[PDB]
């Protein structure tokens, strides 16, 4: 009698705990799962975008420099072509 | 790069947690689920046994009182046959 009543309170107890944990692994443990994805996707998106930025900055740099060198040659062309024409008064 | 490395720990830390929960869920929540059931079983088994003990002690008690009223009646017979026979001596 006395022995029972007591243990019962520990059952209706235990039973609510297991039900809160069943409330958590479906409300709490889901905000954390949605979030983990958001975070992981944002991070990977950024890592990949910095690899773009970088690779792009590099590409136009090459192009600039190629164009510069072509221009320094067109300078030489200009001067020498003018010396030719001039010499033929 | 600075602000990334930072949140990367954040994503690693949140990832460890989310892995515990899916393990405690599947090994500790499930251990408390066994125990709730056995506690519930034992509690119920004891209630039915108490009722069954009550039902039987009661049965015994009329099977006993009915048969004590009989022994008294048979006693009266014993005495009435005694006097009848005695008076035809």
């Amino acid at each position: 009698l006395e022995g029972l009543h007591r243990a019962e309170q520990s059952l209706h107890d235990l039973q609510e705990r297991l039900h809160k944990a069943q409330e958590e692994h479906r409300t709490v443990e889901v905000e954390k799962v949605h979030l983990e994805k958001k975070l992981r996707d944002e991070i990977n998106l950024a890592k990949q975008e910095a690899q773009r930025l970088k690779e792009l900055r590099e590409g136009t740099e090459n192009e600039r420099s190629r164009q510069k060198y072509a221009e320094e040659e067109m300078e030489q062309v200009r001067e020498a072509l003018r010396k030719a024409e001039k010499e033929l008064e």
